[PDB]
């Protein structure tokens, strides 16, 4: 998988030379977004899809929130270089042009766009039943960040404060594991802690644009990480310094998954475990950062960056990543 | 499909207000690219996939050129608003992380990027065997066009000259019809004019960046159209005026399709029929435009813009669209 993707990554890096010294000259690949040089500012560009969450949407017949998921997966990544999201295009590859599905998808696209402050400006619709067994929804978003205001993680230093913003639930990663582990055994109508299994699996991804844009315009921020594939391992994309953290108690769908045989260390590498976005700020800014974020969503002081390198210590679970 | 898509298009237009008076304010949806206002210039944004051509690549086990198709589909669209292509991201949704397929895909991605002059700056790889029966490749491209230099088609006038640039072959539209009509009847190893059927169906899409950028910097240009889905109907996106055209002889794979019973009026709405890109220039510029374009590829004087509003007359075939 990494082996396969490395072939494309290598080729993409070779193509950087084609814009060397020209408008659009890129930074490196591998971060939450690509940065393209437009002189006084960078354009930030990112691409992501919903994933197999859309199979749960199709199973129950509820498509009016997967547009929120797709917008969230893109605009939340733009935030992680310090960019203001501006615009998005969607790529909708479908087995058939079902009018009711499209109507529902459009509802969630509007709600997500309004929350993120972005215009949906175009896209592609491909009807290909020979290739697509469902309704696959992906997109590409662009944002803007002033030169000198990019937030890469390079400024993260030992001692910095690490703050987590609560997720809304499972978001859009780990659904293949959750689907296969739980649906055949329990049924989509199984009730767990007051919600049906499909409600746990379909709850739309949280959009962090409003709290994060307020944060970065108020306090010094050293790193921003959207918690997606790889779970807490995404922190290692920002820095090689270590982390010492306390994570929230395991609740909801995450507890059901854990009780069905997924060990905790694997959980923290797959699921967001209740924290959808992590910010790293100088310890001098910690109280104000917590104050700002908490006005939008439940937020937690998780811990600190350490001089110890490359380790993520989840102290209250006794787990090291 | 149109009634399904209408729901998403209506929502998209509703989100335009979210950037009203701000950086990134968009133009209207429906053209070959979205235009976003960045002050002195517009960013142009387009999204497109290869389509079921990838099933022919998978059938024969050759993905070495599908990346060219995806880059061409996107950069050729950017040209139609007058934009210089800058950068692209790819969306690769796959049934399995096949290292051989990915290495092959990477080869054509590099070749296409170099011919178009774009950097591949990022993307998304989604391994989703329950959702994808093959290797679906799409992407999003961005380009730049100066204010006052956008080519929308609004300048097209009756009497303007219409020039076609030859296609390389089938390009990336009509493959569903061609696959289902020809492959079971003839076999992928069927030889027609010295090429196997799979060679006809897999021939990579032509990239028009170099001829068109030279053209728009040399002569007055009123309209530019990449001949994709809908075939000649794409001309109607540029203008409400009519067209009087003579199309080239029906050759190669298009002749084989025609000889298997598809009517010509449908074929001119599905296939490019030998013309992959059409330019509309004032009559006074016709000879210079032909000289510039013909340096790069075989090009044709097709005909003229007329006052027969909304009609495309292919006079040498007796067809009206
Ligand atoms: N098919 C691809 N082509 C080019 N770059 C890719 C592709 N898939 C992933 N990438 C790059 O790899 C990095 C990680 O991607 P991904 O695993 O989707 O995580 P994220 O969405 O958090 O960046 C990103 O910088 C992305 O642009
Ligand atoms: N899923 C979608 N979301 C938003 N806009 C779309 C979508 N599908 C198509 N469009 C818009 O409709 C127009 C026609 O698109 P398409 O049929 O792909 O033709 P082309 O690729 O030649 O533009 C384009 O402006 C495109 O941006």
């Amino acid at each position: 998988t990494a082996r396969a993707l490395r072939e494309i990554i290598r080729t993409a890096r070779e193509t950087f030379k084609l814009r060397k010294g020209k408008v659009g000259e890129p930074g490196d690949i591998g971060h939450y977004a690509a940065l393209l040089d437009f002189g006084n500012f960078y354009l930030a560009m990112t691409t992501d899809g919903v994933g197999t969450k859309v199979l749960v949407a199709e199973a129950v017949g509820k498509f009016d929130t997967i547009g929120i998921d797709m917008i969230a997966m893109n605009v939340n990544d733009l935030l992680c270089v310090g960019a203001e999201p501006l615009a998005l295009v969607d790529y909708f590859a479908v087995k058939e042009p079902n009018e009711e599905v499209f109507k529902q998808v459009a509802k969630g696209l509007y709600k997500g766009a309004e929350e993120a402050g972005v215009a949906i400006v175009g896209g592609e619709t491909a009807v290909m039943p020979d290739l697509i067994n469902g309704y696959d929804l992906a997109g590409t978003a662009i944002g803007i960040v002033e030169k000198g205001k990019v937030i890469t993680g390079e400024r993260i230093r030992p001692g910095d404060s690490v703050i987590g913003i609560s997720s809304s639930g499972i978001h859009s990663n780990g659904l293949t594991l959750a689907r296969k582990l739980l649906i055949p055994k329990y049924g989509l109508d199984y009730e767990y802690e007051g919600r049906k299994l499909w409600e746990w699996l379909l709850e739309p991804t949280r959009i962090y644009v409003r709290p994060i844009l307020e944060l970065i315009n108020s306090v010094e921020v050293h790193g921003l990480a959207h918690i997606t594939g790889g779970g807490l391992l995404n922190l290692k994309r920002l820095t090689n310094y270590g982390f010492e953290l306390e994570m929230p108690p395991i609740e909801g769908i995450f507890k059901l998954i854990h009780e069905n045989g997924v060990p905790l260390d694997e959980m923290f590498r797959v699921f967001n475990m209740g924290v959808g976005f992590i910010v790293v700020v100088p310890q001098e800014e910690k109280e104000e950062a917590l104050e700002i974020l908490s006005r939008h969503y439940k937020s937690y002081e998780l811990g600190n960056v350490t001089r110890e390198l490359g380790k993520i210590k989840v102290k209250n679970y006794g787990i090291t990543l």
